[PDB]
């Protein structure tokens, strides 16, 4: 049903650039320096936000479990769930999404619709919201990125959101700190590492803490997780251990279970770009849902469809014209002291959050009456 390839494979590598672009900016703002398209993969910021959905029957099953205390720990290895994909793709860069640029994912697969909007690119900023029978998902991120002499760090902002629609639930958690190491080289490889906090807002009766432990290359405790489920007390209930990208087990005493294991690669996964089987789908064009998209919409992105295609002249090309047209536009808004608005979502208190207005426009290929801002 779904590609389980892409046109062309994904080179060798092509990382030799990156050498004299990390050494020169030790310390700087990365999302400033200007890199070439070779370096990117099939996918931009906020397809990476929806991959986080990957293991959404999580959210799923926790729907109609009735204690709050298992509900937690399946969100929490919900929360967990997001980091798995990133083990095989170490270091890899997603695209930049330009300002207004927009992705959707319409799954009746896994029964949730999912959009994304760009709303800011100075600095870069994703906000994306998905809707479902059994839960609601919605976040906003942006980055703090920095390049040290020999190691990269990723530092993510914005708090993730989750609601359950028959309890009343409300899970807000924070992002960890990620490191990549050996990016120049040697062996390159990913590392997550600090505390992750979730908390129900509705329900006073317990919150969670996992601790992503850091450590070197070799040791038995690389990619482990330590974390507990307390009551309102702040006594332990339940422990959850193992490695956030093969498995995570709940217990930790008297009994164990696995509550969570990685899906399977796609055998041969090495010669596209490592992507997920799910990572795989997120930049295919169906005929049907083409009539349906808006025009602003990520698969029409030029730059990043030539790299999926191999083409990379041709890929470069566009990405530098891209570039000069969003500089452009914002030259024109900023000359009339106009604030640039996000056409699906509103800025509360401090996050971008859904206006409702998406899925509704999209009803009955109702995005064909309006037109859109033009990035390509
Ligand atoms: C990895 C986690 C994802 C975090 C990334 C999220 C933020 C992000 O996309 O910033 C981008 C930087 C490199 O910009 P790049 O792709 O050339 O995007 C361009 C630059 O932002 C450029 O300054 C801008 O010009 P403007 O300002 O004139 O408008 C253009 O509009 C953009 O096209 O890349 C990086 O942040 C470095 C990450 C390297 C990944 C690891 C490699 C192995």
């Amino acid at each position: 049903r779904r590609r389980t390839s892409l046109p062309a494979p994904s080179p060798s590598s092509s990382n030799i650039s990156l050498w004299n672009i990390l050494r020169n900016n030790i310390g700087k703002d990365l999302s400033k320096v200007a890199m070439p398209v070779e370096l990117n993969e099939p996918l931009n910021t906020l397809q990476r936000l929806c991959e986080e959905l990957e293991y959404s029957e999580l959210l799923d099953k926790a729907a109609q479990i009735p204690s709050p205390l298992e509900r937690m720990v399946y969100v929490a290895a919900f929360a967990i769930s997001a980091y798995a994909s990133s083990y095989y793709r170490a270091g890899s860069k997603p695209f930049n999404p330009v300002l207004g640029e927009t992705y959707e994912c319409i799954r009746e697969d896994k029964g949730f619709q999912f959009f994304s909007e760009q709303v800011s690119h100075h600095p870069p900023i994703s906000a994306c919201h998905a809707e479902s029978r059994n839960f609601v998902f919605w976040q906003d991120v942006r980055w703090k990125n920095k390049f040290w002499g020999k190691s990269m760090e990723i530092v993510p902002i914005g708090t993730t959101h989750v609601t359950l629609p028959v309890f009343g639930d409300h899970f807000e958690w924070n992002k960890v700190t990620s490191c990549i190491h050996n990016i120049l080289s040697g062996q390159r490889w990913i590392e997550h590492y600090g505390e992750i906090v979730i908390k129900n807002l509705h329900d006073d009766s317990c919150y969670c803490k996992v601790n992503f432990i850091k450590a070197k290359y070799w040791s038995t405790n690389a990619h482990e997780i330590e974390g507990t489920v307390f009551d309102r007390s702040g006594k332990a209930v339940h422990r959850l251990f193992g490695k956030w990208h093969e498995s995570i087990y709940c217990g930790g005493g008297s009994s164990s279970a696995c509550v969570w294991r990685a899906n399977p690669m796609p055998k041969g996964y090495e010669q596209y770009y490592s992507f997920t089987q799910f990572a795989l789908e997120l930049n295919e064009m169906d005929p049907s849902s083409k009539s349906l998209l808006p025009p602003t919409d990520t698969r029409f992105r030029p730059d990043q469809r030539f790299l999926e295609e191999g083409n990379l002249e041709e890929a470069e090309i566009q990405k530098q014209r891209i570039e000069q047209l969003q500089r452009e536009r914002r030259r024109v808004l900023e000359e009339n002291h106009v604030e640039h608005q996000p056409r699906f979502f509103r800025k509360s208190d401090g996050s971008w959050v859904s206006n409702g207005t998406y899925l509704e426009l999209r009803k009955d290929l109702g995005f064909s009456k309006l037109d859109h801002p033009v990035l390509w």
